């Protein structure tokens, strides 16, 4: 009804729990009442504090596979890992989604 | 009048000055920047791909266990964002001596 930090703690842990599960990330953002944006923020939260995560079996589904090589080669190779630095680079060929899915892969596989 | 031909030219300048091994400060005051502005620059250099360093700086003015504590953040986190570092540091330590030990940190191991 009212979030606390502690039901966003406790959310945190249920959606890492889904990840190893392979539930599809669309499926866990519904689950949780959230959209698709909203979850990927839940999931770089996740990320940021060093837990690792896998969420290959979802990019590998929905992603085209040439896109995930592009944007993780830019990744691999880029200074910063910034959004904002992703966008101004990748941005005429891929959506912010596309491109924070696969920021995601890349820092979980530090 | 900033244009992309002039800005370039400029960044060329701030990199060779700081092979030179002038002081930011001095750097800043010398392109018409203050300190921030200077940073945004440099960022933006290192963002690039050009290894800089600016260890002859950072070990004159900043603070020893300030500088390794910083540098140990960034080797230790997952993503390098300064909105990150802040939520995580800016208790402690500054913008600006977080945004220096970033600019270390991000050319030594990409650069
Ligand atoms: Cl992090
Ligand atoms: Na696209």
């Amino acid at each position: 009804r009212v979030r606390t930090l502690a039901n966003k703690s406790k959310m945190k842990v249920s959606i890492v729990q889904q990840i190893d599960r392979k539930v599809a990330l669309d499926d866990i953002a519904v689950s949780h009442g959230l959209d698709f944006p909203e979850l990927l923020s839940e999931v770089e939260t996740i990320v940021y504090s060093g837990t690792r995560i896998n969420i290959d079996y979802f990019i590998n589904e929905v992603m085209d596979e040439d896109h995930l090589e592009d944007i993780f080669e830019y990744f691999k190779e880029s200074t910063t890992d910034s959004l904002e630095e992703a966008m101004q680079e990748l941005g005429k060929d891929y959506s912010e989604e596309e491109i924070r899915l696969v920021r995601i892969k890349f820092l979980s596989e530090m």
